[PDB]
Order: C-alpha cells, then structure tokens, then sequence
C-alpha cells in the first residue's frame, strides 16, 4: 500500500493551467488577481472588506494592530493552538494571557476565558481549533460586555459556519490562513476580514511598509508596516480553490462520519482514545483530533506514532501547550496552570483527513489504530 | 508601438513545466526545492551558509537580530533605498542613523558613513543601489577597525561582483532580493548569507516561529521568530533562473552600454540629465537610474513621467528620501539634514531596463528623454 500521509492538497488542472498563465504573463507579484481574490473573498463574507496577505499569522497581528493593541495591553488565547497565535501578541509590545480549553471540544473555554479578562484586557484571540467554531453568540455577549475587540483566528476555519452563517461574514476581525494543509489554498497565503474601509485603508498600510503611492512619483510612509503582500501566483491557485469550496467541506463530513463509524467497537475505543465532537453543521473538519489513553499504554505518543508510520500512515501533533515550550517559561508560565491544554498537548495526535480520501483509507487509519491499542493496551 | 515597462521578468518553459510538476506533486510549501535552492546558492557564495525567506526584507531584520541589535543600538544605513531598510532598523528597537550618498554612485558615502559612528553604533546596512556595489575593501576595513557587523542590502545585486569576487561570496551578513522586478526572481522571496552553521540555525529559528521540532513529537520554541519561510513553488522558480544569471547579467550590461552610446551629446544630455556611473565590470545593471535637472526645466519630475507615458514608455521612482517620509519626520528628521540623497530622491527617474529588451528600445527611450528635454528646457 502507498504511504498515506496526514494530509494532501487538491488542486485541479484549470487551477494549473492558471498559474501557467500568470506565469507567462509576466504579472506575477500583486495585481489582478489578487484584486479578484479579494473580491471574492469579500462577496463570501457578505461584502465586508478583505485584504489577503502573505501568511495567516501578519493577518493575526495585523487584527491586533488595528484594534490598538501594544504596549501595556492584555490579549486572551488558548495554548492549545499554533505558537504563532500568541507570538504575535508579543510582537506587538503586549502580554499574552492564556485561558484553559474545554477538553470536549478542545476549544478555548468561555468560562476560563471571561475568568482571565483584567482591566488591561483589549482583545481576544479565540482559536477554532480543526475548524469548529466557539460559540459564538457567547463570545461576542463577553466582547461586548467587556467592550473588546476580537481578532478571530479562523486559520483553519475557511468554509466553518455557526448556525447557518459564515465564519468571515459575522463577527469582529476575522483571519484565515490558506496554507498547504488548509481546507483551501494558496500555498501560502491568508486574509483579513475588516468592519470597513478605513481599517482596510490601515490594513493596506500595514501589508506593504507603511506606504502609499500616488500619482507617478508621490509616496509616504505613515506607519510601520511589514513585508506582506500576496503573490498573483498565490491569489490564483485560491480563486481556483474556491469554486470546491462546498464539495471539499462535504467531502471532509463523510469523512469524519467514516471515522465514526469506523471506530465504534473497537480496541481504541474500548482503550479510551477520544475522539472528536461529533457534529456536522458547523465546523469544516480540518483536521481529525484525537487523544491518546497515555495511561493505559505502554509505549509513548512518540512510539504509538512511529508505529502508525511503520503502518504507512503519517500522523500529527495539533497541538503541544504553547505555555511549556522555553520562551514561554522565560515568561513565568509552568506547568499546572492550564491542566486541561496540558493534558491535552501531551497526548493529541492527528490522523489522516484529505479529501481525497476514501472510505478504505479511513478503515485502514483506524485498523492500525486497534491494531496498536491492542498489542500496546495495559 | 507597443508600451514599454521599465521592467518585465524573462521565466522559460523548462522552470513553469517545473512549477506544474511541483503543484501536481502536492509538495508546495518549503520542502525539497528549497533545499536544492539553498544549496545552489551555497555553492555560488562559496560554499557559505544560505538559507532563504519570503522576501528580501526579512533577511535584513533577521541578520540584525543575528548581529545582537536592539533597544539602545544605532545602526547606520542610507536615504536613499526602499524604506524597508531602515524600517527593519526599528522593527528591532534599535534607532536608525543615516548617512548621505556619494552623488555620483548613488550609493551610501564610506566618509559620512564613518562620520556617523559613535559608541552606540553596532551595525552598518549598506545598500548596493541598481546593484552597484559600494568599494567593498573599504567598507570592510571601517567595519574591522571599529568591530561593527555588516548587513548587505544587496537585494538588487543577486551577480554583482567586487574585483571579480561575488558578492554573497564576501562579507559579513549578506541578504539577496528575488522579488518579481530583480535580476533573478522567485516571483517573491529572498536569502541571507552566514558565516558559520550556529548563524544558519538561528536564521532558521527566526524564519518560522522559534520552533524547532525533534522526533514525532518533540516541539520547542525559545526565539520569537517570524512566518518567513519560502515554498517550494517560488524556490523552483530561482532553481530555473539560476543557470541564465550569467547571461541576464551580460544582457543588461549590454543595454547599459548602449544607454550610455545613445544619451551621447544630445538634448537630455546638453540639458543636465545625469546618468548613473559607466563601468561594466562589478554591478549587474538590476537598474538605469537619471537625474532630472529640475532647476532647468518648466515641469515637475511627474510631468515628466507622464510625458514618458504618453509615448509609451514607463518609468519608475526608486527612490525619494526615507528621513522626509511622515513617520521619520516625527522621529525628528527634516529636510536639509542630507542634501546628497534628498537633491537624488526628488530628481531620479527609473528608464527601462530588462533582459528582453531591445537595442532599439534603449533608443526610443532616449528619444523620448531628449524630445521631452527640447520641449521643457529652460
């Protein structure tokens, strides 16, 4: 059998055929087709301004940015989450303060993160982690009462929705990522989703060195900006992704709804590996995340990885707890602070979820979990 | 006659085929292209160190950070360049200083250069403006004497030479440009050359959030690092141009000279058009660079573009004075301060200058320059 890794891209031949011609073109960097991704990015979420850069992560630190956030200033995240989502607290002069996950959902918990908010507190970072949004009405109720802005990082939410309407089109500032492994792609890529004009305007200024062009020779720079902008190659291969949007996410469902089904009865199961929450309304099933019974086995995460490759399978780490890693530490965090990210980052492993999966793939991923549950099981 | 740009990039069948297979491979982001790219370029500088980025801006921050320099650190640099040059200065926290230019290299001048060093100085950006090497010899010999750490912006000077040594191959931190408007381009992205294996790490940790991975498992973070990394689309890109930068670098030479042959005695000339320096042997002619004689005509720089549009022929800026821009002005510079780079940064013009272009084109430009010269001159 060939090796099947964790994840994989489709990207059809029309998709091809249009990097050829931008290639060709001549016009590579940003231009028109990246002015066509922003519109259509910003039709899909309700004619809301969008600007899309270079990564996923500038948009996080861009939302905080323009939300005032610096020096002196408290930002709410989960550590369950890509270090990314809290480095860019840091890079903008402010404190990242971290508030225990639900281990349900493996999501931030709305209760610890009201619990966390202090007089310093301007902004959140919720993260919807594989996908699954927070509840949203919750998070905006504690926003609005506490007057705090929230950077949404919808990195791997792209096609997620709560209760009929898109991540993207409700909400604060919204950020997504078009990475390799997202639900869509650009190879590397993201957006930001603004509330109007003028924090798109700043936004602009923020992706390019703080400048604006005018005329043939007027330019000044007003703000510190980065180096940001989107490649009309990647703008491309997203306008291409797009139209799978709705087939991808229905792909991924049947998926996921495979993996149940798969599972049931079992040796993993009966072990006491946990599994996802099972819905599927909401969230576009990004990844497929699950916990293993540390304690009821006698080899390691590390080992019961090397074992599912040994399988031909490729699997994951989504993700270790953000506050253990070394410059965090520096900081003052410990161990015992946020239990349920912690016991959570210790045993989480990602399994296979593409959408060029097949049900057979499925089946196999989850042989080979019995199948090491049961000779490694206590 | 068709219109004319002041740049366009020449991408062959052979590298867009090879874009095509890395997109059906489904390895797109940083993976085995940018390894063979590294190393090509680690060849070319001599078996150095290189690793390469998203952009040609990152490097430069990065070999800062690599240099020690922050809070309480001056780093000297000139007017004249693209305003992520000093910009990259206070992204760390350190304060930039500048230096004014040599009027007749453009380029940064070694004695004000000098001049600007006082205890708190601990790096020098120079800029090798068109691509245009400053005396290399003495810009080292300034660094030994004073133990200053040197950044190269050679972003536009990817085949430049000093004494028939490449530039990547000498000096200290050396960061290369392969935006869609340079020599040699990876539609965007950039390298910073190292000295030794303990630098290429840490310019590794920096590219992607401090993280460094261990195992199946094993994850830390103990820099704040950025999201930098190159993907394998745009790293096969540079591998397809690499093998043509010999000849790019001839054919632009070759288009200088007959710049220089064709400007000869006429209007612009007589006028006071000033034309950048005539060798052929260290810089790779990215850019050709006039001076308008503002004071001897009846329009503005602008109209002057404009006039060069209405015959077809685009035109650049590159660049106006960084210290007159907004948010330098508010860190207390003004006009007056460097008289070299302010008289350049308000009277340059960027003619066309790129690899498919034509003897005849050289001569419709100038054409165009003496028409508009006989026109305006006063």
């Amino acid at each position: 059998a060939p090796f099947l890794p964790f994840t994989r891209p489709e990207i059809d031949e029309e998709t091809i055929q249009g990097v050829v011609e931008v290639l060709r073109s001549g016009w590579i960097t940003t231009g028109p087709q990246c002015q066509k991704f922003e519109a259509a990015l910003s039709e899909y979420c309700g004619g809301r301004p969008v600007r899309v850069f270079n990564s996923g992560t500038c948009t996080l630190e861009i939302g905080l940015r323009i939300a005032g956030v610096g020096p002196g200033d408290e930002v709410i995240t989960t550590p369950a989450s890509w270090v990314s989502t809290s480095n860019v607290i840091i890079e903008t002069g402010a404190t990242p303060v971290f508030a225990d996950i639900d281990p349900v959902t493996r999501n931030i918990d709305l209760d610890k993160l009201e619990q966390a908010i202090t007089p310093r507190t301007k902004a959140i970072i919720p993260v919807f982690l594989s996908g699954l949004p927070v509840d949203m009405d919750r998070l905006y109720a504690i926003a609005r009462a506490h007057k705090l802005r929230v950077i949404e990082d919808a990195a791997q939410a792209f096609g997620s929705t709560w209760h009929g309407k898109r991540i993207g089109a409700i909400g604060d500032l919204v950020s997504f990522s078009f990475h390799a492994n997202k639900n869509l792609t650009t190879i590397e890529g993201g957006a930001l989703v603004l509330n109007n004009e003028d924090e798109a305007v700043l936004a602009q200024k923020y992706r390019l060195q703080g400048i604006t062009r005018t005329g043939f020779d007027g330019m000044d720079c007003d703000v510190l900006g980065g180096k940001y902008n989107l490649t009309d190659v990647a703008a491309r291969v997203g306008l291409g992704q797009l139209p799978h949007l709705e087939r991808f996410t229905a792909q991924r469902r049947a998926l996921a709804r495979a993996y149940f089904a798969a599972f049931d009865g079992g040796a993993a199961a009966k072990l006491g590996v946990g599994l996802p929450v099972a819905e599927f309304e909401n969230g576009n099933w990004h990844m497929f995340l699950v916990t293993l019974p540390l304690e009821r086995l006698t080899i390691t995460r590390a080992e019961f990885m090397a074992q599912m490759k040994e399988r031909g399978i490729g699997t994951g780490i989504h993700y270790p707890a953000i506050h253990l890693f070394t410059l965090y530490r520096a900081r003052g965090f410990k161990e015992g602070m946020f239990p349920h990210a912690e016991r959570y980052g210790a045993s989480t492993v990602t399994l296979p979820l593409f959408t060029q999966m097949t049900e057979g793939d499925v089946r196999r991923v989850v042989d080979a979990v019995n199948q090491i549950c049961e000779q490694y099981g206590k």
